[PDB]
This record gives C-alpha cells, structure tokens and sequence, in this order.
C-alpha cells in the first residue's frame, strides 16, 4: 500500500475519495486519517474506524485497494 503522513498523495482515485469520504460520512477527516481506514480495510487489518470504512465504502465504492 501507501504510506501516512509523508505527504502521502494516496493512489489516484482514494485521494479525491477521500474527500468525497469527507463528505458522505459527515466528518472532517484529513487524508492520513483515510488512508490508514483504507489501508487495513485493503491490507488486512480489521480497526473498527476502518471496519466502518469498509462497510460504508464497500457498499458504494469499494475503493480501489491502493491500485
């Protein structure tokens, strides 16, 4: 996957997402924060933040795994 924190650009579309993620889940998430809820949806960890991500996200998107 990507990264956190080091000016993390994310992959193409998840970044724009993110926004959009901003948006649909009513909160004002910066992109580190998203990415991390990605990247273990994605990866293979199961943190409730990004647990909820995923189902919120994988309901509509179901992202594009750091692709």
């Amino acid at each position: 996957g990507t990264y956190r924190g080091r000016g993390v650009a994310l992959t193409d579309d998840e970044y724009d997402e993110w926004r959009e993620h901003n948006a649909s889940r009513k909160l004002d998430l910066s992109v580190e924060d998203f990415l991390m809820l990605r990247h273990r949806a994605a990866l293979g960890a199961d943190d409730n933040d990004a647990v909820k991500f995923r189902s919120w996200w994988n309901s509509r998107t179901k992202m594009a795994n750091d692709y």
